[PDB]
């Protein structure tokens, strides 16, 4: 099989030294690696799979008497302690995905089928291959059918070594014992299983084939498990009956020292013998668009499968709509004309600028799994964040516009012309895609949400003030007016106004004879415009668009480069 | 000391049973509870402790050969799974405030810090009695050192019977030895301690004086822990070496049935002997100006001890003021003061309104807290309400508005006048104070967060549309005007609006020779504001304080009533 074999690790993570000098090997079956929760056991398990940086590593990882290979982190699995599967999926859709894009695709379909089919053998799911996983909070597969589901999609592609940290943590005792029974059927196979375990149960510990005490980052016994109890009753620490020797080898740590039981083992018979061992043994698969079609096909079931928020906020587009058509009904073209249309216009921009706060939850809820499935070798960093864009962003965004203008521009009794309907339709939606798209920019490679939004609704009202309705923008000072180049919510009011004040007039009966509305009426639209800075050119409706995309462009390529240098270790 | 027998419990939750059939006695000294996680055992101690409702209760708890007394809940302590501690307060003043609180008031302070003392020299917290407790994710004592915290505070009144849920669970298997071998040294004093327990170590077993196993709301067995494991291989489960008795009597349940295993319980010895010894035994303290000065200290000591909230609440005040001032610098009586004013005031409301709704997380986070002191008869329902609101809602409101006024009203070349810059600034806290009353209204009495802002911002955005500056109130039809009757910021914008714009003229060089503004011009502010259906009496500034008033009680007494009519139970 295969024979794990660290010699002499010392890592340095400010610099703390959290593993100080750790040396052992790890042959086929169930082996094991127990300690205290401060120890370093997740991270000695990280340092084996490769999973952390190689910046602290100070010694020679070396599998089945090689260095080891380039590709080791795709050949060999590893299970998280949360499960990151997707509840809103069935199991065999998550098995499937993961087949897709660790297999190769030169296989057929077909036995990727047979391959999945096995898999869901082997472990015993096959009751529940069709049923919806769960988020754990939410209903779906009991919580060990959903640790089982993890373990085979890294199963998949029959790893030699297999990690799992904390397998059994959360889990109930009789579901624990499953989950350890079934790990030992499939160790019996020849499959080297490596884990950490918190508080085990002599039912369990009787099934372990070797085992690795860490405290503080130190060596206290490395060995056969069953010979671990000799060794302590040897040194002194005699045990009592009907206590757990797991629980006694802890109590012996916490003392109810860790230098001196380095010490002992130093000294020991299971040293020197591993000693003599480790001398005499040392002396992208897929396509970018296959994984595109993959990642958009599982963030659109993610989608669908949970439409709660999606449909909340459909509903309240539709309401909002109905309720400005009846508010607003039959705009005219009188004194009260420029208010009304100004509002209406000012509303709906600022309505799909704050609306856009919600995309901060793109990317940091899925954060964990990202970094997860990359360094897995699933898929790469453009991939993930094209589909999920393709996906998650472009429906939702570009529907709020096309509803709220079908609903209200006739109600309201705007510009009767199909040249107008569509560029508002799309002002809209160009508003709505660079507001989210800033929000993305920010709120990119973060875990904690509250922050990000906090930022997005602060600099929200700063752009909104700077929008033409509240301050005038020609009365502004020379050294404050260039923030309004900034603004989102500018271009987009900016280029309705334009597309709808020019050709109105707004003063009945005017009659125009002494030609003098006493050059404070406002009496049309142009006028309006001129006042309030605009220019009444075509290329003054364009402008914004321009820089609207480019803003678009520019935050994206942001928040891809945030992906891009996020540490993934 | 105190013998709580309880005999023939059925409690009855849809009409679910949760609790079957459970008679016992639990004798002073350190007695347990134990089973599965969906048994009935933290649902036995709150029916023992009276915390729970007697609707369902079918059977008699009777105390050292009595009825339970009314004041038993004051009587005897309670300690939560979850410690309520502040971490903002240091240990000694969360001992202080039960002190204070449960503690008759005619002892005298000395008398108390004496009591004090020897609750800390008791616990082992001398060290730490000055140091801040932690929010146990923000640094501060140690886990072991809250809960015994928590220990200490229900100690305080010298309690008879003494309860415990869970009192180690999260802790460390050192720290729960530690907490477990104080709680055997309290209870070799005198004091009954009762308690519930997950997954114990035999360490931990071996100090118990009585057992009761709980599984699925039935009594498996009831009598002293030490003979339990000879009851069960007496019928005929036998125990392998080396497995905690804890597990195995766990194990036996979880088969690796319920029913028969009570009825050998029922045939056993120790059920006709607890019969026999059944049928023998069967056949405010404080004001409310105290309770309201010691909550409100409380509640302002948690506001300065972390003020990382408030302070950035303040930066932005300040910042959006220097800003405003800025781009508003020097109005002018000229074509573009009309806009500029209206803006200004327009922004002014909807900024008091819109950060308002944070103040739903008043109550929202300390309603475990709340519920559990006033079923322990620390408070009535009416001095937490006042003494919160006087504490965290007057000051934080009530700051913005003065900061806003004073910065702005000069450097915007407002009404030179002083009766109205209070007006301005009376309104403004007003404003803030309805908005800030309606967010408590509807959050309060809820434990999760997110519904109720999302509530909140729905309705001021449709507030918001109502106001003046947007729609033009005149024109909107009759079946749909009223709705502007129940908008917070119409009444705020109307009032400054009728204060600023009454007496200006924004006509330069108008001469009124021929008198003719030509009918379309809005040359003079009582024209801007007629036109804008407002009134220009007296009275007209002061119909919209009044509301505002009086939606203030409206929303308060509703919050009352919903805090009061809430399940504390
Ligand atoms: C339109 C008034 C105002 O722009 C202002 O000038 O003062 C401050 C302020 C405003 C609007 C909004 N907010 C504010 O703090 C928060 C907010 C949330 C809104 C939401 C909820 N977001 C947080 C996503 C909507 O769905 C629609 C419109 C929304 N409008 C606003
Ligand atoms: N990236 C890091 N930065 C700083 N300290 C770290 C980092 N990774 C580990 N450590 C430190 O190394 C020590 C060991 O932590 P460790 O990972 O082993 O916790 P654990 O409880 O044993 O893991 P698990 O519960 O998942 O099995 C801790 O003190 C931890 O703070
Ligand atoms: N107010 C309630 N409404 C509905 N069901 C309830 C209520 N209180 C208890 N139950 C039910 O009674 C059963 C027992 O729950 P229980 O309180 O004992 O959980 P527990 O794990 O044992 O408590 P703990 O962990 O704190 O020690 C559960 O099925 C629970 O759902
Ligand atoms: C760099 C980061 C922070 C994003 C900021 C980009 C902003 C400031 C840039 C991006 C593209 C720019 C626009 C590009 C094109 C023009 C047309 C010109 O006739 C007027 C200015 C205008 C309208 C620019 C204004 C500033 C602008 C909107
Ligand atoms: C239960 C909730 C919705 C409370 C809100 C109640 C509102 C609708 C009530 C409370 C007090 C009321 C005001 C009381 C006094 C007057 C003066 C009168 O000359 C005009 C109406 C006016 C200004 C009322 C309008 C409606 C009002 C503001």
């Amino acid at each position: 099989g295969a024979v794990l074999s660290f010699h002499n690790i010392c890592y340095r993570v400010v610099e703390k030294e959290i593993l100080s000098n750790i040396n052992g090997i790890m042959k086929p079956g169930l082996n094991a690696i127990l300690g205290p929760t401060g120890g370093g056991k997740s991270s000695l398990l990280d340092v084996l799979a490769a999973r952390k940086d190689p910046s602290g590593l100070s010694g020679d990882v070396l599998i089945n008497g090689a260095p080891r290979p380039a590709n080791f982190k795709c050949n060999s699995g590893y299970v998280v302690q949360d499960d990151v599967v997707m509840g809103t999926l069935t199991v065999r859709e998550n098995l499937q995905f993961s087949a897709a894009l660790r297999l190769a695709t030169t296989m057929t379909n077909h036995e990727k089928n047979e391959r999945i089919n096995r898999v869901i053998q082997e472990l015993g799911l096959d009751k529940v291959a069709d049923s919806k996983v769960g988020t754990q909070f939410i209903r779906g597969v009991s919580g060990g059918e959903r640790k089982r589901t993890s373990i085979g999609m890294e199963l998949i592609t029959d790893p030699s070594i297999l990690f799992l940290d904390e397998p059994t943590t959360g889990l109930d005792s009789s579901t624990a014992n499953a989950v350890l029974l079934l790990l030992k059927r499939m160790s019996k196979q020849g499959r080297t299983i490596i884990f950490s375990i918190h508080q085990p149960r002599y039912s369990i510990f009787k099934l372990f084939d070797s085992l690795t005490l860490l405290a503080s980052g130190r060596l206290m016994f490395h060995g056969p498990a069953q010979e671990a109890l000799g060794y302590f009753e040897s040194a002194g620490y005699h045990c009592e009956a009907y206590n757990n020797p797991a629980d006694f080898f802890l109590d012996i740590i916490n003392g109810d020292l860790i230098e001196k039981l380095a010490e002992i083992y130093v000294n020991s018979s299971f040293y020197k013998e591993t000693k003599a061992e480790l001398h005499q043994l040392s002396g992208y698969t897929t396509s970018f668009c296959h994984q595109l079609r993959w990642v958009s096909k599982r963030s659109f079931k993610n989608l669908l499968g949970n439409p709660q928020a999606s449909i909340a906020q459909i509903i309240v587009t539709v309401v909002l709509g109905l309720v400005i058509g009846a508010i607003y009904f039959g705009l005219k073209n009188d004194s009260t004309g420029i208010q009304n249309r100004a509002g209406v216009l000012f509303f709906l921009t600022t309505n799909q600028c704050f609306s856009s706060v919600s995309a901060v939850e793109l990317f940091v809820v899925e954060k964990k799994l990202f970094i997860h499935e990359y360094i897995s070798g699933y898929y790469r960093v453009s991939s993930y964040f094209l589909g999920k864009l393709l996906s998650d962003l472009l429906p939702m965004r570009m529907l709020p516009s096309i509803i709220f203008t079908c609903i209200v521009y006739f109600m309201l009794g705007l510009k009767p012309k199909a040249d107008a309907f569509f560029v508002m339709m799309f002002t809209l939606m160009m508003v709505a895609y660079s507001a989210s798209s800033m929000a993305l920019a920010i709120a990119a490679g973060q875990s904690v949400v509250s922050v990000a939004t906090l930022l997005m609704t602060i600099c929200f009202v700063f752009m909104m003030i700077f929008s033409g309705l509240l301050v005038n923008l020609t009365t502004i000072a020379s050294w404050l007016s260039w923030l309004q180049y900034f603004s989102i919510p500018r271009y987009g009011f900016t280029a309705l106004q334009h597309n709808e004040f020019l050709g109105q007039n707004f003063c009945p009966g005017l009659n125009a004879t002494g030609n003098n509305p006493c050059n404070y009426a406002t009496c049309t639209g142009e006028e309006y415009l001129v006042k309030q800075g605009i220019d009444l050119s075509p290329w003054g409706l364009w402008k914004n668009h321009v820089a609207l995309a480019c803003m678009i462009v520019i935050f994206l390529t942001i928040a891809y480069l945030k992906l891009l240098f996020l540490k993934k270790y």
